[PDB]
């Protein structure tokens, strides 16, 4: 098989950051994760943002086409599937933000076969070659074994809708998971994967404003030198997924376009107060902002890992540089995994300097990624220009 370039594309980036679908390379990508739909208590799946998701016309959308018609970003996501047959989309329920939604309707048969139903019948309909959960994070037992159940529902209703269109594609379920041990660690790994065509692993976020100390936030391996300034490394994660039982070829390697900072820092591994400023939010700065003026590199290959530190304002941000990616790409390759997710679309930079072009040129080239055909065709779509292929 081929290696998978996965990313998210945030519904709420066409606002403020001015990121639109059509400002996707989608040659870079066998994957696109569209985020985020909502859960209402009863298991029942929704758009988050009518205007964005549906109503929202680009140049090119008429007014007076027959029928119900889609506009929005997802017409913009079909019209990249329509270029590029190798790019698959899906509809990305949940996130941080919509996390607490999930253990009510996961806690019983009604609102899972719900959950099933309606998030089916939004990939049918919106035209996505499948559906991701994230879910952070399952906090007991019972969420983790409900979580099981889910995906056992959701994989059966996927089924059954690929039984209904023995020539058609079948379609994709994968899951955003966690790096961190004590989230993953109450997970039931082997039983999930049963129901998964490829996890996303989330390993990134190792360190941030809730920590003492500055540490790297998405380092591969842990540093033996400096103990401290590595609370986690996804090395870790990768190998204890394995042994769980979770085939290497399976665990996408998540990586962030976006860095972390710290403020009143010696450096990497010290105590911080603050983290000052950022791109739109404070303590969180776009890949495509850095380096900032006045700040050094630093890139430790042997872990991984890479930072920019302002001696004068004693600033430290944690982020990937192209190095830094080339090294997880090594990685990748190295390991057998299954490929490269990203979060998120908007903040990487464009050309030679790009994240994700490093990635999956240390890939192999486009030639080494995923062919596997998506679908075109969604002939129950309650929409006309969606089912007539987007001709216009």
């Amino acid at each position: 098989g081929g290696f998978r370039s996965v990313v998210y594309f945030v519904n709420w980036a066409i606002y403020g950051r001015g990121h639109n679908p059509q400002d996707l390379k989608a040659d870079q990508f066998t994957h696109i994760l569209y985020a985020f739909a909502n859960i209402r208590p009863s298991g029942e799946v929704y758009l988050s943002d009518t205007w964005a998701d549906t109503d929202k016309h680009y140049p090119g959308d008429k007014w007076d086409e027959p029928g119900n018609n889609v506009y929005g970003c997802i017409k913009q996501m079909y019209l990249l599937k329509k270029n590029n047959r190798n790019l698959k989309t899906l509809l990305s329920i949940g996130g941080w933000t919509y996390s607490p939604n999930f253990k009510t309707p996961a806690s019983t048969e009604e609102g899972r076969k719900k959950f099933a139903d309606t998030s089916l019948k939004l990939m049918k309909d919106l035209g996505f070659d499948g559906i991701d959960i994230d879910w952070e994070y399952p906090e007991d037992e019972k969420q983790a074994n409900d979580f099981v159940l889910l995906l056992k529902a959701c994989r059966e209703a996927l089924d059954a809708y690929s039984a209904k269109h023995p020539n058609g594609k079948k379609f994709l379920l994968t899951i955003a998971s966690p790096a961190g041990p004590q989230n993953y660690n109450k997970l039931k790994l082997a039983e999930m994967d049963k129901y998964l065509d490829f996890w996303n692993l989330m390993a990134y976020d190792f360190s941030g404003s809730w920590d003492k100390v500055s540490g790297h936030m998405s380092n591969v391996f842990p540093s033996t030198t400096k103990p401290e300034s590595t609370p986690f490394s996804s090395d870790k994660a990768v190998k204890d997924y394995i042994k769980a039982g979770v085939p290497a070829n399976k665990i996408v390697l998540g990586m962030p376009l976006y860095g972390r900072a710290f403020a009143s820092t010696d450096g990497i591994g010290t105590s911080f107060n603050g983290v000052g400023g950022g791109s739109w939010e404070n303590g969180v700065w776009d890949y495509k902002d850095m380096p900032q003026q006045g700040a050094q590199v630093t890139e430790l290959e042997d872990i991984a890992a890479s930072y920019s530190y302002d001696k004068n304002k004693r600033y430290l941000i944690s982020y990937d540089t192209v190095k830094i990616a080339g090294k997880k790409a090594e990685y990748i390759t190295k390991n057998g995994m299954g490929g490269g997710m990203w979060w998120e679309s908007s903040s990487d930079k464009t050309g030679n300097e790009s994240l994700v072009g490093t990635v999956v040129n240390g890939l192999g080239g486009t030639g080494k990624l995923e062919q596997r055909e998506n679908e075109l065709s969604y002939p129950e779509s309650v929409y006309d220009n969606l089912k007539n292929g987007m001709p216009s």
